């Protein structure tokens, strides 16, 4: 049944539920919390990146489409890269403390999930079976990029506090 496949747009949706919470905290009241934090000047507007979910859940569908290409379609062997998404996300959903609550500067939390999680679940899946959708995440790579810079900026400033032996002359 066509129902099968239906799912990967789910597959998508799934992970964009989870990140839009985390920035939510920041989004809202957190914004009263960061006036204590410093954000550098280069950050965009909260409302432009926070869309980045509608770039990488088109790109996560197609990209599971190249996948079905090799296969043929929905197979014991497709069940393994797309299933594995679904499975891994959910046991690193299951890592953030910072949903609950995030009143606490613990929000560096979501950076780890963000980054490492979407990335090393994908790309363990998708690359071996499907090289060529790697490179449909471009952009992946460049929106994590960004809160990898990003949160050194925020964390760096209070952290900064505290590790200064941590940096050389
Ligand atoms: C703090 C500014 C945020 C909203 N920004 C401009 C982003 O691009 C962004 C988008 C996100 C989308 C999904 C999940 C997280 C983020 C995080 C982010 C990065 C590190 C820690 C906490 C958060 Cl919400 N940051």
């Amino acid at each position: 049944m066509p129902e099968s496949w239906v799912p990967a747009v789910g597959l998508t949706l799934v992970p964009s539920l989870g990140g839009f919470m985390g920035a939510y905290f920041v989004r809202g009241e957190g914004l009263r919390w960061y006036a204590g934090l410093q954000k550098p000047s280069w950050h965009p507007p909260r409302w432009t990146l926070a869309p980045i979910w509608g770039t990488l859940y088109s790109a996560m569908g197609y990209g599971s489409y190249i996948v079905w290409k090799e296969l043929g379609g929905f197979t014991e062997d497709a069940m393994v890269p797309l299933g594995l998404y679904t499975g891994q996300l959910a046991l690193n959903w299951a890592w953030p403390p910072i949903f609950f609550g995030a009143r606490q500067m613990g929000w560096a939390l979501a950076d780890l999930l963000l980054v490492s999680g979407v990335a090393t679940a994908t790309t363990l899946a998708w690359h071996r079976v499907s090289p060529p959708a790697a490179r449909l995440l471009y952009p992946y790579l460049a929106w994590l990029a960004f809160t990898t810079v990003l949160n050194y900026y925020v964390w760096r400033d209070n952290s900064g506090r505290r590790g200064g032996s941590r940096l050389a002359e």
